[PDB]
C-alpha cells in the first residue's frame, strides 16, 4: 500500500542503502515471545515492515540502525527486543518521554494520535497474533500505521519540547541526542538521551547475597518474636488483632480514635503516629516497623531471578522526573540493611554520591547568598547554620547541635511550620525539641537566609492568586504545583533529578571513550551505583566522580558540587 514489504536479503540492502541518507528513522517493531517478527521502519517519505521471519541474516538493518537516531513510542521495550539481536540504535527520541515532559493526563500513543492529529487511533489488530506462520495484509498494514503516526507526531512534539527552555544546559547543545534530533531543551535532551540507560539499568538486575539474606531475617523475625511475646505478656493483646488492640487503646488508654469502617475503631500507622507517648502504641509501632522490614526481605527474596533482582523501572515516575521502580522496590530498605546487596564473585560496587546536594541546588535556586558564600568558602552548612540558630560560635557546636542544625536546614529550606520542624526532627533524626523551640529556631533560620523567606513567600502569594504554581527546574522541566510543599519541593527535587540522570549520561560517554565495561544497578536521590570487575573499579570510580562534577558545574554555577565515593563489594559507604 503506503508501505514496502521487505521479505529478503537483496529489498533489505536496497532500503537500507536508501535510509542511510535520512537524518534518522522512525521505529516500531510487530513482537511475538521472546522474538521481533517485524520492524517497522520510515524516513520522512517512505515506510517500510521489515519481516524477520522471512529474512536469515539482518546485518544490514543491524548496521543501518546502529548509525541513526530512532523516534518511537516508549521506546524501551522495543529497546530490549533489538538487543535479543544485538541491535542497538545511535540515540533516541521517544515520543512517550515527550508526552510526559509536556504535560498531557494520558501517554498512550492513542492519546497522542487524538490530541495533535484530531482522530482516534485503530486497535482492531492490537492483540493479533505476531507468531502466525502468515500475517494478512491488513495486519501489515496496521504495523505500517504506526510508523506513519510517528512520522506526524514527531515535529510536533519535537517542536512543543523546544520552548521548554532551561535556565542552565546550553552545554548540552553540541550533543548528539540534540543535533540528531534538532532538540534545544536540556531537560529534553537529557531524558530522550536516558531512554537507554533505562533499559540497561532494567536488564542489569540489582545483585543479592542470599545467605546474608536469610540470616538476617531470620534476626528480624527473631527480634520480631521477642517484642510480640513481650506485648502478649505486658497487655493480654493481641498485637495483630485490630479487635483487641483497636479499642484496649480507647478503654484503657482513653485515646479518642476515629471511624472508617461501622464495626471499626482506626488502628492504622497514620493515626496511631500522633499517640508515639502512649506505651502500647509505641511497643505496636515498633513491631509493625519489624514485620515491614522481614515483609520487605521476604519479598525481596521471592522476586530473585538467581542472584538478582530484576524491578521495573518508570523513567518519569513523578512529575520531579525522578524514577520509580516497583517489582520489588528496593528503595525502602533501611541504609544500615542493605550489605544484602553485594557484586557477585570478582566485581564490586562503586558507590558514589553528590553531598548536601539538596542543600545547594535550593541555595543556588533561591539565590540565598548567605547560603551559597558559606558553601564557597567550604563551610559545613549544618554547622554554620548551627551556629546561627543557637547563638553559639561554629568551633563550639556539638555534634548532637549538628545533627539538630541538619533537620533545621533540610525542614526549612521548604518553609515548613515550626511545628512541622519538630516533627520532622524526631521523625528524621532522633532529635526532640519542643514547638517553642523550633520557632524560635525558625526566627532565627529566616531571620538570616532572607532569600529563602522571600521565596517561600513568593510562591504563597502566587498559590492564592491562581490556585497553581508553575515552575521549572534549572534544565527547564516543568511542573505544576497545586499545594505550597510541592511547589517548593518540585524545583529542589526535579533540579537533582535532572542532575543525576545528566551524571549517568556523562558517564557512560566518559566510559565508553575509556573501553571501561560497568553496570548502572542504582540510581536514586544523590547517588550512583555501579558494578564492575575489581580490576577496573579504580579506575570506573575516577570517571564517575569526574562525570558527577561535570553534571554539577553544568546545572550549578555559583555553589561547587562535592562528590564522595568508595569502592565496596556492598551498598554500603563505608
Amino acid at each position: 500500500m503506503t508501505f514496502e514489504y521487505i521479505t529478503g536479503k537483496t529489498g533489505l540492502k536496497e532500503i537500507c542503502k536508501r535510509l542511510e541518507k535520512s537524518p534518522y528513522l522512525y521505529l516500531a517493531t510487530a513482537t511475538t515471545g521472546n522474538r521481533i517478527r517485524l520492524v517497522q521502519l520510515g524516513d520522512d517519505e517512505k515506510t517500510y515492515v521489515i519481516d524477520l521471519y522471512e529474512i536469515h541474516d539482518i546485518t544490514p538493518l543491524r548496521e543501518l540502525i546502529s548509525e541513526k537516531g530512532v523516534i518511537g513510542h516508549n521506546l524501551k521495550f522495543d529497546l530490549h527486543y533489538l538487543m535479543n539481536y544485538q541491535i542497538e540504535p545511535l540515540a533516541t527520541f521517544d515520543t512517550m518521554i515527550a508526552s510526559f515532559l509536556l504535560g498531557y493526563e494520558r501517554h498512550s500513543l492513542n492519546h497522542l494520535v487524538g490530541n495533535l492529529l484530531g482522530y482516534t487511533l485503530d486497535k482492531s489488530y492490537q492483540l493479533s497474533d505476531w507468531g502466525a506462520p502468515v500475517l494478512s495484509d491488513a495486519q501489515l498494514k496496521y504495523a505500517a500505521k504506526d510508523v506513519d503516526v510517528l512520522r506526524e507526531l514527531f515535529p510536533k512534539l519535537r517542536d512543543m519540547l523546544n520552548e521548554l527552555e532551561g535556565e542552565r544546559g546550553e552545554e548540552l547543545l553540541k550533543t548528539r541526542t540534540a543535533r540528531i534530533f534538532g532538540l534545544k531543551s536540556p531537560v529534553a535532551i537529557v531524558e530522550m538521551a536516558f531512554v537507554k540507560e533505562v533499559a540497561k539499568l532494567e536488564r542489569n538486575g540489582l545483585p543479592v547475597d542470599i545467605e546474608t539474606l536469610e540470616s538476617t531475617l531470620k534476626d528480624i523475625e527473631r527480634k520480631t518474636q521477642k517484642k510480640v511475646q513481650e506485648f502478649l505478656i505486658k497487655f493480654r493483646v493481641d498485637p495483630f488483632s485490630p479487635k483487641q488492640v483497636g479499642q484496649l487503646l480507647t478503654s484503657k488508654y482513653k485515646l479518642n480514635l476515629p471511624r472508617t469502617q461501622k464495626g471499626n475503631v482506626s488502628t492504622d500507622d497514620k493515626v496511631l503516629s500522633s499517640y508515639a507517648h502512649v506505651e502500647p502504641v509505641r511497643l505496636l509501632l515498633e513491631i509493625r516497623k519489624l514485620k515491614k522490614l522481614s515483609d520487605k526481605f521476604k519479598e525481596i527474596k521471592e522476586n530473585l531471578k538467581g542472584d538478582r533482582l530484576y524491578p521495573e523501572f518508570k523513567q518519569i515516575g513523578a512529575v520531579t522526573g525522578r524514577m520509580s521502580s516497583l517489582k520489588p522496590n528496593v528503595q525502602n530498605v533501611p541504609r544500615e540493611e542493605r550489605a544484602i546487596f553485594k557484586a557477585p564473585e570478582g566485581n564490586t560496587f562503586v558507590i558514589a554520591d553528590f553531598s548536601q546536594i539538596e542543600l545547594r541546588i535550593a541555595a543556588e535556586y533561591v539565590n540565598e547568598e548567605l547560603m551559597i558564600r558559606a558553601f564557597r568558602e567550604g563551610k559545613d552548612l549544618h554547622r554554620y547554620t548551627a551556629s546561627l540558630v543557637l547563638g553559639k560560635r561554629e568551633e563550639e557546636i556539638t555534634k548532637e547541635e549538628r545533627q539538630l542544625a541538619k533537620a533545621i536546614n533540610f525542614g526549612l529550606i521548604y518553609g515548613i511550620s515550626a511545628k512541622g520542624l519538630a516533627e520532622y526532627a524526631r521523625t528524621g533524626y532522633g532529635v526532640e525539641i519542643s514547638e517553642e523551640e523550633a520557632e524560635t529556631f525558625r526566627n532565627r533560620f529566616f531571620k538570616n537566609f532572607k532569600a529563602f523567606k522571600l521565596w517561600h513567600e513568593k510562591v504563597k502569594k502566587e498559590l492564592k492568586e491562581k490556585g497553581v504554581f508553575r515552575g521549572r527546574t534549572l534544565l527547564g522541566r516543568r511542573f505544576t504545583a497545586t499545594t505550597f510543599n510541592d511547589a517548593v519541593n518540585y524545583p529542589i527535587q526535579g533540579t537533582g533529578a535532572d542532575l543525576l540522570k545528566l551524571a549517568v549520561l556523562l558517564f557512560d560517554a566518559e566510559a565508553k571513550k575509556k573501553k571501561l565495561d560497568a553496570k548502572l544497578v542504582n540510581l536514586v536521590h544523590d547517588e550512583i551505583v555501579v558494578e564492575c570487575r575489581k580490576e577496573v573499579a579504580n579506575q570506573v570510580k575516577e570517571v564517575l566522580e569526574k562525570a558527577m562534577k561535570q553534571a554539577g558545574k553544568i546545572i550549578l554555577k555559583k555553589v561547587p558540587v562535592e562528590v564522595e565515593s568508595v569502592i565496596n563489594e556492598r551498598w554500603i559507604k563505608d
